[PDB]
């Protein structure tokens, strides 16, 4: 059923990916910094300030964009912006992406860890990470818009 590929991010998927995010929570999800709404010049800031910004295709639609936010040759990369299109959720996306990511992080940084950091009310992204083999080592404590402490898990997972 899912026959999922990747790319490279280009101009002409910012609108798609753009569209992503649902609500205010999960553009805090997956991108704190960013201000609802969202909009492609968000999203180009983002991609201009990271690495690896890539996306997943499934019948000739952009389904998922990720990216790393760290990134330091030889050790680790961190992930995030990792967003799934809304009638795409639950179907593998955000696996196969990470997935993609993973073998990126080993190939091109010669990492040996990948980084992940999920908010705690992001429950699918916790057990995901988890299932992922993704390892919980702190909490830190950040705030969301309204000036809420939050808590942000940051996980890791070495690199095979
Ligand atoms: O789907 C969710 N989280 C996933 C888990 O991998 C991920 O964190 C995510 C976050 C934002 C998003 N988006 O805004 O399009 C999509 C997936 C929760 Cl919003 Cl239920
Ligand atoms: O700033 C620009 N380009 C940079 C890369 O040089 C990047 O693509 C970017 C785009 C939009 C943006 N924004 O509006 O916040 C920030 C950076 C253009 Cl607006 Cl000139």
């Amino acid at each position: 059923h899912m026959q999922l590929s990747h790319r490279p991010a280009e101009t002409g998927d910012l609108e798609t990916v753009a569209g992503f995010p649902q609500d205010r929570d999960e553009l805090f999800y997956c991108y704190p910094k960013a201000i609802w709404p969202f909009s492609v010049a968000q999203l180009a800031a983002a991609i201009a300030e990271r690495r690896g910004s890539t996306v997943a295709v499934h019948d000739g639609q952009v389904l998922g964009f990720a990216n790393f936010y760290q990134w330091q040759h030889g050790d680790f990369c961190a992930l995030g912006n990792m967003m799934v299109a809304p009638a795409a959720r639950g179907l593998g996306v955000a696996r196969y992406l990470i997935g993609v990511m993973e073998n990126l992080a080993r190939e091109q940084y010669k990492a040996r860890l990948m980084k992940i950091s999920c908010f705690n009310a992001n429950a699918a992204g916790l057990l995901l990470y988890t299932q992922l083999g993704y390892q919980p080592r702190a909490i830190a404590e950040r705030h969301d818009p309204d000036g809420r402490r939050v808590a942000l898990i940051q996980m890791d997972k070495p690199l095979e």
